[PDB]
């Protein structure tokens, strides 16, 4: 007997039901009652999904919005600003709207969760989620193990004070109280017949201190007489033996995005105490993968169970209906529901009962020149000839994203004639570069009106590039997100976006940039082979946009932006790993990025903090890097003063795209100043934060022109 698991499968749903119950409630399109309902038959969806494939079924899997502020709910770390807690009500307004927690990305994945905070350090158990989505499933005649966050990731991923809650003396007081809800909580399972409980502590994975390790014992000590099975994943465990040393009878590792786990198993040992969870399926690529080879390293591992290696809501949830995909390549996928069937037929297997797409020409011209990463010439050296060929004044003005989308743009995306739209793109950037103009602007952009996504764009137009027709993943909250392919050698077949740029330019006598994303950015967003590296795929996406680079530079274009938002996102989970990592993502941007001496590259990050990568952001050959300075009223300016011998220009942005209210001249005036307390004055650049997008026209418009007003106060 193999007992099988499974964990995290998509929630959505085949049709996204999800996604329109959501915005459906929100709008009040339809009842609470309907929602339930809604949601119910979700639930009874996804079940069926593990029944007819595994031995374990999940519960409390569904969240109505994030499962990290479920936690939240369920310990009582509710924010007084909220007041009472109503229900959902109470739950969408933390989720969302003008008092909602803050969202950021869990771990290095594609998914956003809500952060927690803590503002008492006594927990208490407000609501039982657990136990009602056991009760529920138990109903219909469905034993179930309720899936939860573990206390030491749920407090690794809060903040106290505004600060994270990660070093050992800040979480040794509260995971006392913490812990006496979840002893509540499983005690109340226990009671009602639950034989299992799905612990979640993927924060094992991070660049742990023994202290925290001590710290972890204590904590599972106290809960050793529930049963408990411990799941990890997206990378090793920071300390093997500790972790092996915990008094929990389950243990699961990741053994599919790491090789760290298994060397320490082979070195170490698995303590013949405790039963070995194998996760071997893959739960963040959609490759399938020989499962007489994934049956050796079980039988290697000695592990009587199985499962996926992570959640596998980073998955599509079908491959079913995925007909129009490139010859060859739907017989070599595998969605979330794929994945759970090659979990049983693994099952199957032990238990007893039972070249593609590559460019030689292409793989090669990437493998075989230094020179192919640095610029001819140094930055004084390109500033010079750059600022003499561009003329432009003291503290120029720019934007550095899309414009708004008007419903009239949007409806005319979906709607029909390819030289109708084209000729209503163009209508639009007409429009755009005349408003530019006319505000003040000093460098102008083509506002990307055709263009939905900053990655499914030039997904689009590369080859060895696939996109879906349901392939949708859940970004947040009712956001979905379709992650392109990548099922070969990458090659960009004819030019981009030379059209839109070159159009745009011919309408003005002012620099008008050339509009790109990153090859590291293009890669992330997206699934690809794990047949070779990440390198050589970063390479060929990054030699792709180099091609286009040198287009916009013989058709006239002096200013290239390259937003790579990726460039710390994909960064690995542990610190310890990003040596490596930066090394071939530096070279990924800089290949792309190797323009000619007299065009001015620009490179755009919405980060908010540079402290811990500017060494490496400093190796980068862009001549101008714009940030978002209006949150922290430019003291996010630190990490470059502080940083000896900085001399390339900063985009300092100056108001916050994330709010509708036009910033005043006098706001906008306390960041620049701040900004040019040590660097020099001719280094600074004045700008939004970051994207337009999400706003609308009469908001811009009055900001822009107060950027512009405060740019000329400036001189
Ligand atoms: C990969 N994501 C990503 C990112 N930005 C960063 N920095 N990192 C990322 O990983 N931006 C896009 C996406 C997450 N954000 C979003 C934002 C909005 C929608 C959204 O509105 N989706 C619509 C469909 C939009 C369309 O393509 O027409 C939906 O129906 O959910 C999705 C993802
Ligand atoms: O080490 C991972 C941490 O920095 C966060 O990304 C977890 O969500």
């Amino acid at each position: 007997f193999t007992k099988a698991y499974a964990f995290g499968f998509p929630k959505i749903g085949e049709k996204r039901e999800f996604k329109k119950a959501l915005e459906d409630f929100w709008k009040g399109k339809i009842t609470e009652e309907q929602f339930e309902e809604e949601m119910n038959k979700l639930r009874m969806y996804m079940v069926e999904n593990y029944r007819k494939n595994v031995d374990v079924i999940p519960s409390n899997e569904l969240s109505y919005y994030d499962f990290v502020l479920d936690t939240a709910v369920m310990v009582g770390a509710v924010p007084e600003r909220f007041g009472e807690y109503r229900g959902l009500s109470t739950y969408f307004d933390m989720a969302r709207g003008g008092k909602a927690l803050e969202m950021t990305k869990f771990f290095n994945t594609n998914y956003h969760y809500l952060v927690p905070e803590i503002e008492t350090e006594e927990f208490y158990l407000l609501e039982n989620k657990p136990l009602e989505d056991y009760l529920f499933f138990k109903s219909k005649g469905i034993e179930t193990a309720p899936w939860v966050i573990g206390p030491f990731t749920f407090l690794y991923l809060s903040k106290r004070n505004g600060e994270w809650i990660r070093r050992p003396n800040q979480m040794e007081k509260l995971l006392e109280s913490l812990v006496s809800v979840y002893k509540e909580v499983f005690e109340k399972l226990v009671e009602n017949g639950c034989k299992e409980i799905l612990v979640n502590e993927p924060a094992f994975v991070c660049d742990l201190e023994k202290a925290h390790w001590d710290l972890i014992l204590n904590v599972y000590r106290e809960l050793s007489e529930f049963p408990l099975t411990v799941f990890t994943y997206y990378d090793s465990v920071s300390d093997y033996e500790a972790c092996v040393s915990l008094p929990v009878k389950r243990l699961h590792f990741d053994f599919v995005s790491n090789e760290e786990n298994l060397k320490n198993l082979e070195k170490h040992g698995f303590p013949e105490d405790k039963k070995l969870v194998a996760g071997v399926i893959n739960g963040r690529q959609p490759w399938k993968v020989d499962l007489r080879k994934v049956a050796s390293l079980v039988e290697k591992l000695g592990a009587s169970a199985i499962s996926n290696s992570c959640p596998l809501f980073h998955l599509p949830v079908t491959l079913e209906l995925e007909n129009n995909l490139p010859g060859g390549l739907k017989e070599k996928l595998a969605f979330a529901k794929e994945k759970l069937e090659e979990l049983k037929m693994l099952k199957d297997f032990l238990e007893g009962k039972t070249d593609f797409a590559v460019d030689l020409q292409a793989v090669e011209r990437v493998r075989n020149p230094e020179d192919s990463f640095r610029r001819e010439k140094e930055y004084t050296e390109r500033d010079r000839i750059q600022r003499e060929r561009l003329n432009l004044p003291l503290f120029p003005t720019t934007t550095i994203g899309s414009f708004p989308q008007t419903p009239e743009v949007r409806k005319m995306r979906s709607k029909i004639s390819k030289e109708e739209y084209e000729a209503f793109i163009k209508e639009q950037i007409k429009k755009a570069i005349e408003l530019q103009e006319e505000i003040g602007l000093d460098v102008l952009v083509h506002g990307e009106f055709e263009r939905t996504d900053m990655v499914e764009f030039f997904a689009e137009k590369l080859n060895g590039i696939a996109t879906t027709q349901n392939g949708w993943v859940l970004s947040y909250g009712s956001r979905c997100y379709r992650p392109p392919i990548i099922y070969g050698t990458v090659t960009r077949p004819e030019p981009m976006t030379l059209k839109e740029i070159t159009y745009a330019q011919s309408l003005t006598e002012k620099p008008v940039k050339g509009m790109l994303t990153g090859p590291v950015t293009i890669m992330s967003w997206s699934y690809y082979r794990e047949d070779i590296p990440e390198r050589e795929i970063a390479y060929q996406i990054a030699l792709a946009i180099n091609e286009e680079v040198k287009d916009l530079e013989e058709a006239g274009i002096k200013i290239v932006q390259i937003d790579e938002p990726a460039f710390r996102e994909k960064a690995p989970i542990k610190k310890s790993k990003w040596p490596e990592y930066f090394e071939w993502a530096i070279n990924a941007f800089n290949l792309a990025a190797n323009a000619r001496p007299e065009t001015q590259i620009h490179a755009h990050m919405c980060y908010s903090d540079f402290n811990e990568i500017i060494e490496y952001i400093h190796q980068l050959e862009f001549d101008v890097i714009s940030i978002e300075a209006s949150r922290s009223k430019g003291e996010i300016i630190s990490a470059f003063e502080n940083f000896k011998g900085w001399i390339k220009q900063i985009g300092v942005g100056v108001w916050d795209i994330h709010s509708p209210a036009v910033p005043s001249i006098n706001e906008m005036r306390e960041i620049v100043e701040r900004v040019l307390r040590v660097l020099p004055k001719e280094l600074i650049w004045i700008n939004p934060d970051c994207g337009l997008k999400t706003r609308n026209w009469d908001e811009v418009i009055p900001s822009l022109r107060n950027m512009v007003a405060l740019a000329k106060e400036m001189r």
